[PDB]
């Protein structure tokens, strides 16, 4: 008696009651701010929820991102606020769901999908795995504030200074390679820089975002293609060491931040996990940024009853940092995979770490080898949470 | 009146009372405990100290280890228990005896050196660089315990078991290519397994030593080759659920657990960082292993004044999973490092992160692709605090 | 110059003073909604205060209850909110008080009284004793997720639905001879499962309200008739385990819960004391239910100068599952008990600790055997606060 | 574990065997401190040498263990031999392999043969417990006073004396006479030896009088009473204001007592909201002899049929009529065969305890029979809520 559909603005006070069953209540303020948010992804088709007659009984949003891989950035579906009724969970409601918002994220033309799960079950199920981490560091604002770089031009920053923000970016993790980090919008970028709680500082060649925690300072992202830069950004973030004497942020474990402070990042840190799954394998090897100097050609077995469309054998063609997926018809030994190993892989996770959690099977190992240099290069991971 | 000397057994009870004031008090049992593990470090001319008159004023020891790089085992000086007394600080005391550890490792052909520095400052200005991390993640024991693979022949190990905990491990390091790892000496491995206080289960194709932490269980180690097997060895930590809660691992954030767990470990992780420093650069490039089909012929100009022996430019070269560094007389715009920039290179670190934090300058953007690659891999960490 | 008097609606801004004083400040928000419900009190004249001139300086609310007896329902005078003004504390005015709420209430027609105490020393003073407890307990919401019972069907509840759990919690106390419970109006209740806050839940057989409490779930009150039910509607709570991880809930330690979840509920609990008072013994005897099988014969001789009209010697005739309490012409050795101890034995509280609290004194053993199990049963209990 | 060269069977564990014992428990419990195993290895032996241990072994190789204290147990007022179980451990590699199974059912068998009609055990997981057939049967609370509070009760009258080890027989007397009044359930009852260890212990502090006794000691800078007995409101005020003559110190003493405690009635500050509640459980092991030497509510009568499902102990099962008079029960063979309450060994159990019919039946522990059954049973294992005062 269950029906997927396109979740409309009449709905939505439905899907605010499924959420508050299932996430908390929204203050009245937040609860605005929630609808107006709603309103976007219900008039694009990135909010699908299932019915019980006319009853809204669950619901989920899709992101409109760009996820880097490799520095090049790909088309991806993030999916949030995922919400079952307490009395329709447990009966393949959400899997239901899940399938049509696949379904939907393919039709968009998003050749990936990533989340984070609240429960790993239903996700892995569905063919998602964990892809990449969130990590959150915490210094002494004092020695942030001792770095130097007082010759640097820092200004304050708005929504202005969005296009600015998306080219410094875009240059630093082309240059890195980066893999991991979210694309958003030009428009909400400017929503971010003009919120008055958020405090953004632009330099010729960097920029820092940062608000209050609880009486200490949050780094949201920090980004500087300089050392004189990353000193004088930390620097400004530092400043307010008389008052908040502790600064987490928000960045890689490879960040330069660990090589310029005095003092380590205490021990205590956030890991947290993020999952990737595969809609269309071609496209998304075809988005790819890969290794510099990395060649491959290695053929690739994919099971995916999920999507049956990348199902099959194909293959694996790289060369000078570009990649391509196409079908084969050889017959020799060959790894085999599912769409958590294929994730899991295209994510760049070590081939004996697959192989010992049973994602990834057959084989020779001279593959292997080839297979993770050409996935290879810098850790993914985030900056922010949806 | 200060002199470097090599700390003899006569002399332990002065290091003793500099190390009560430095680390804090210990315990009349752990007192005659460190005095057994002392006496083998002075004999092999590894214990180090400076004297003021007769007096003992400062001291250092120097682990025999060898550390896995890129899957190859590199002779490494672990230095431990560096302590300068109290009125003796601040006057240089610290470095004199640190210039005398270094040298004393040189002597010794350790090519390598690492740490875990309790202030960054003074292994800063002597070279050193974090190299890598030690993660504990924490999961629920009763998870754990569901993982199954009781199908899978387990027994408990002891100290006769130890050759073979050393064949499962190379296994492993060597297919995986792993980076940071500790090898320690059999020996020291059988007295390990004979402790009482460690549990240590064998399955054919793996292993696990954990132990009791505060009510919690702590893995120290765990190796598997297969599924079967690492669920099996989870499995038997986790059995222990109806008294333990939680179990606390140390291991690599691409460790299989993590895709095979339902829960995911807890946000809340321990990440500390360990420094590492290159003695002999054409030794320690040698000796380790390199990323497959990796190839770099790349010039370096090295600025070490503390190992001047290393200064100068020179020719890497990597073809096939080895290395080598000649002697170079080129001209001409040339990547240059100082000691900690080389070290971090050596552990993996990308230029990008480098460059920002100014431990390395110079030379086309060409030849950091190939530095990359080369030296990519599996980021390096270590189960171990020394 | 003090006076009693009944609190009027302007007078209401008098009290809030008081309260704020007392309790504790009331969010602006918070504060109309203590008006709305303070204007019930005052018309149905259920609100005192005491006056000093032309200032309110004390006051205390009477809710309108029933309260469960073995198995009977007996109406019961709720007192809330005593408050007095500080610079009037300490010199009788709270007893003043008291005096006229409890004149009040037995005008009304009420034979018992039941509060929760701030301070036990006023109450006692004026003859009220503990006569039951509030439990609360905490569970794992992951155990309770998987109880079963998904043949059961579960739908959601609102106001409507007010009328039908009175039903069930009635059927359920009879049945079980429930003692202690608070009977609301069908009006509260209305508005209990109105309030978008609580999450309310129905079976042919069976209902379970919750709600959220700090990123916990807290059940307020489950009732269920058949296994299969108890099952289905813990499942509906637990069902929410992916984000909260505990499950408070206010029940009796008998309830069957602990006997059908895997672990049992966290060793810290809750346990909270209400206190009792008969106001008209002969009545409050009258509307009890015993337990079945018991009977008794036995003289009581109480000693009540707070309520004189219960004072004397009373002969207590239980037979067949009701009471009665007749004045007794007969003359020997007697149990003697003040309001304190009828209150206590009321509730069933064991002879033989009200003998070693001092709260009876005299009589032979034989009559204690005859009134422990006369008023023997369920241990009185309350889900509810006021 | 090794099927293909395991030889798992139950044995008795013998003197020698104690240091592998030992190494099975640091793996299932936590090591023991030095002077903590020195009083292990003493007290495990009175357990050998009684035939009150039992193991698993694989091969010669200690595999898993358990013991059984030779207790009483107090129910209605009257004392039941019971066996307590304690220690029960497995090592890692050979649990969830039936082990823990197979030594439990060895461990019933033995407590059945040596004449223990009841058992109860504080279980660390419910899951094989119930499956062997027990069932969660009482408490043991934990309330948290201010001992200020307990200071000014009074009773400064009363003869209070220090207590030792010679006085154990007179604490058993005062308990006797406390329990049989009050009909108590739950109470452990312990050997005169055991408790003259108790008050030998300088750890602990007895007090006596002519008609009580209070028995506390240090908790973290708190004070903690493990027991306290008062047949008078005199003594028990002198008593508890013993305990709090210590609150220039100790700000606050938990107790462990009944919630039904007079104590509750006395203090002027009710005890903490926050308390500790566990449970234990219970199983019948020979249900006519339990039945046999349980005490009854007074007053009570009943006449009803029982049908006992317990293939656990095949002797129990069957159908049997429950006669409840004038405080004393006895439960014989039926030849009925009409409508009948049906339980199993856990709702056995639960309703020995007193656990409310309503309750069983919802628990599914419970089913069919009259409803007018339901009421007679109620009131015949009615009374006072079973506790305990000790964790084993
Ligand atoms: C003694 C104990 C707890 C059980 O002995 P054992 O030889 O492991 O028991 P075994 O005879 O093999 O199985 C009986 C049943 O019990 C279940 N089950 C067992 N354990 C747990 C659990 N943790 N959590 C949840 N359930 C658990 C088993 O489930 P499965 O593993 O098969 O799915 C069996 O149920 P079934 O599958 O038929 O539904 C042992 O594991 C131990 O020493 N633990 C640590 C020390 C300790 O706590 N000591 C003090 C204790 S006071
Ligand atoms: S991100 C998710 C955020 N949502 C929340 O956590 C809010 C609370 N939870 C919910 O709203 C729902 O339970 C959701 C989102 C998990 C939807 O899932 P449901 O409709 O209950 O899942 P569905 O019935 O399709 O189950 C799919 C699988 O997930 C499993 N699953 C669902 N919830 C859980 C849970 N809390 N823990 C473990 N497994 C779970 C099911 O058992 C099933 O697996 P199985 O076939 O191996 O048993
Ligand atoms: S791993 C280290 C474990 N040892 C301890 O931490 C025990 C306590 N401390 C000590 O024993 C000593 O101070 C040591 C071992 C940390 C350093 O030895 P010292 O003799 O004090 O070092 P030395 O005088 O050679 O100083 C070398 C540099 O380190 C710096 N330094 C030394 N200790 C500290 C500190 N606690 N914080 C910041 N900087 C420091 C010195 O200022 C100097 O740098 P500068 O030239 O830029 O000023
Ligand atoms: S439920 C009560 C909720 N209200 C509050 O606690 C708010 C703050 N307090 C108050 O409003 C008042 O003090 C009340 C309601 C607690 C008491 O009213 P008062 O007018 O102070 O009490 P009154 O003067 O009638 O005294 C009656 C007895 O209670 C005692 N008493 C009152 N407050 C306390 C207290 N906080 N602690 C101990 N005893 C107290 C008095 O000493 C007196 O007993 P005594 O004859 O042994 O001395």
């Amino acid at each position: 008696d269950l029906r997927l559909v396109d979740i409309t603005e009449t709905q939505l006070d439905d899907v605010l009651r499924v959420r508050a069953r299932s996430f908390g209540l929204l203050a009245a303020g937040a609860r605005e701010d929630w609808v107006r948010d709603a309103v976007e992804f219900v008039h694009d088709g990135r909010f699908l929820g299932v019915v019980s007659g006319d009853e809204v009984v669950a619901a989920a949003r899709i992101w409109d991102f760009q996820q880097w891989w490799g520095g090049r950035r790909v088309p991806m579906a993030g999916i949030a606020g995922v919400v079952v009724a307490p009395e329709y969970r447990g009966r393949g409601v959400g899997s239901l769901l899940m399938r049509g918002v696949l379904e939907r994220s393919r039709d968009k033309g998003m050749p990936i999908s990533a989340l984070y799960p609240a429960t790993t079950v239903i996700y892995r199920h569905l063919g998602y795995e964990f892809g990449g981490h969130r990590y959150r560091f915490s210094f002494q604002a004092a020695d942030l504030r001792s770095l130097g770089g007082r010759e640097v031009a820092v200004r304050r920053a708005g929504a202005k200074d969005a296009a600015r923000f998306l080219e410094l970016v875009g240059t630093a993790h082309e240059a890195s390679r980066a893999s991991g980090l979210l694309v958003w919008p030009e428009s909400k970028i400017a929503e971010w820089l003009e919120d008055e709680e958020n405090f953004a500082y632009l330099a010729e060649d960097g920029f820092v975002v940062y608000n209050w925690s609880d009486g200490d300072l949050q780094v949201d992202e920090l980004v500087a293609h300089s050392e004189a830069t990353a000193r004088a950004l930390w620097a400004t973030v530092g400043s307010g060491a008389s008052i908040a004497r502790t600064v987490h942020a928000y960045l890689s474990p490879n960040d330069p931040v660990h090589l310029l402070v005095e003092h380590e990042a205490d021990k205590q840190a956030h890991v947290q996990r993020w999952m990737l799954r595969l809609l269309d394998a071609p496209a998304a090897i075809a988005a790819r940024g890969f290794a510099p100097g990395a060649a491959a050609e290695v053929d690739l077995l994919i099971d995916d009853p999920g999507v049956p469309a990348q199902s099959g054998r194909w293959h694996l063609s790289v060369a000078d940092g570009t990649g391509e997926l196409t079908p084969s018809d050889r017959s020799g030994d060959v790894l085999q995979l599912g769409s958590r190993g294929l994730a899991a892989l295209y994510a760049g996770t070590p081939l004996a770490a697959l192989r010992t959690a049973g994602l990834v099977t057959g084989g020779p190992v001279a593959s292997d080898r080839l297979l993770d240099t050409a996935f290879g290069g810098a850790a993914p991971y985030m900056l922010d949470y949806f």
